[PDB]
């Protein structure tokens, strides 16, 4: 590498290297955010209470369903809790018809039971010993002052059907279920997030946080109802104030403020481009729907300097996220030292023929990518076990991020080990250490579906005082 391109990769380590003493500053900033977002006034982070106010104890046996409503396909899924932390489980996934989407309130309930009926009466073809329950994973703006209630606030991914905006949807399902004698009872709307936290408590009972590495991010734990101010004089008797709350963070949002994620002007291009400047702060800074990108704006920068490219047709390069997380993946994958696979991508997908010493320094790009995301995202599970006290604990990960990116799960433990300072040799023995989740749309809303039916079934609450 010239003495030219070195000094530009000494920049880009300078760009994008997080020092551990940044994270724990980062990681303090956090847990005050989350404190504040928990607080009467509120702040960026929304803190959601879940209205999940116990833990699975391993020990729930018997029959749930979930429902998961995605943009292309509904997905039914049946749960078999098998009373040691363990499951069996079948599902279908029923592809919605062309016109649902942009069509009416009736049209979409009445599609959803037809489902129903269709599963239930595969699976249970002599009927049922007493009714199902099913939990919702309804993944669309909405709130709930109870779980077993969900209103929409605004349609999203393409959605537009008339008469639900404003409407809480769980009754509305219900009356289709019934309509059809379907013996279903929808008693629990979640978040997916909060199932990926149940559903890997009940199958790992060192579950701490359930965490979604992908193109969002979120993430959900167990706080306590004395530490959420914002619920103080809402409560019934029966939620006390040392039940616990599952919360979904939906963090994101974190640092709208933009007082210490260390955004690069890189970063701040993105976010200005971005269909909503000014939001989603965090999220932009972790999820890898934007790694190419930075990527893509990092190279445009040095071919205007005049360092890189220079006899080549870049035309391709300045659309953005013309790179999406594949660009990244594949260079970090990339095997033998020439970079025969990056020089491949180049040229195939963007028509730019490259030098070895240029896709040297793509790779350091794409690796300090990588890395910082890691690093920046492990910062929310450290300030989630850091508030709450737990010293050790399993992070129930998921997330395309998560599965799939290249080394992921090695450099988010060497993130951890860094923030913490732990003098520990094996990943496997890190206090704090993420662990593949269990499916949070689908077992975690059956599994939520099975604990909030425990407290149905006693006449207790889930839910604020009068709802």
């Amino acid at each position: 590498v010239p003495a030219n391109l070195m000094e530009q990769i000494h920049g880009l380590e300078t760009l994008f290297t997080v020092s551990s003493e940044k994270m724990r500053s980062i990681v303090k900033h956090f847990i005050s955010e989350l404190d504040k977002g928990l607080s009467k006034k509120g702040g960026n982070i929304p803190m959601i209470p879940g209205w999940v106010v116990e833990y699975p104890t391993g020990k729930e046996t018997g029959d749930f369903l979930a429902l998961d409503l995605g943009g292309t396909n509904l997905r039914v899924v049946l749960v078999k809790l098998g009373g040691n932390h363990d499951f069996d489980t079948t599902q279908n996934k029923y592809r919605l018809p062309d016109h649902l989407r942009t069509g009416t309130s009736e049209q979409l309930w009445s599609f959803i039971a037809k489902c129903l009926k269709e599963f239930v009466d595969e699976w249970y073809p002599d009927g049922v010993s007493e009714p199902l329950p099913l939990g919702f994973t309804f993944s669309y703006p909405a709130s709930q002052k109870k779980i077993n209630s969900g209103v929409l606030q605004r349609w999203t991914k393409g959605f537009d059907i008339e008469g639900v905006e404003g409407h809480d949807v769980v009754p509305m399902l219900q009356e289709q279920i019934e309509k059809l004698n379907i013996p279903i009872n929808v008693v629990a709307l979640i978040n997916d997030t909060t199932g990926t936290l149940v559903a890997s408590l009940y199958t790992d009972p060192q579950t701490k946080m359930g965490i979604i590495i992908g193109t969002g991010v979120n993430g959900a734990y167990y706080d306590v109802v004395s530490g959420i101010e914002k619920l103080e004089g809402l409560l019934p008797e029966d939620i006390g104030p040392d039940s616990p709350m599952a919360i979904n963070c939906e963090y994101g949002s974190f640092d709208n403020e933009h007082l210490v994620l260390p955004r690069t002007k890189y970063d701040v291009i993105i976010d200005e481009e971005s269909p909503r400047p000014g939001q989603q702060a965090f999220e932009k800074m972790t999820s890898g729907y934007y790694l190419g990108e930075i990527m893509r704006l990092v190279l445009l920068d040095l071919y205007d300097s005049g360092f890189i490219f220079k006899d080549q047709d870049i035309s391709k390069l300045k659309e953005a996220y013309v790179m999406d997380t594949s660009y990244p993946s594949k260079i970090e994958d990339d095997p033998f030292e020439n970079l025969e696979d990056t020089d491949d991508l180049f040229k195939t997908n963007l028509n730019i023929e490259t030098t070895v010493v240029e896709r040297k320094l793509i790779r350091k790009l794409a690796e300090l990518v990588g890395t910082r995301a890691a690093r920046l995202t492990v910062c929310g599970v450290s300030a989630i076990c850091d508030k709450r006290g737990y010293k050790t604990a399993h992070i129930a990960a998921d997330g395309s991020v998560f599965n799939r990116y290249p080394g992921y799960k090695e450099k988010a433990a060497q993130a951890l080990k860094d923030i913490y300072n732990w003098d520990v040799e094996k990943m496997e023995d890190h206090p704090i250490q993420l662990v593949a989740a269990e499916d949070g749309s689908g077992v975690g809303a059956a599994i939520i579906a099975c604990l909030t039916q425990k407290r149905l079934a006693a006449g207790k609450s889930v839910g604020i005082k009068g709802e």
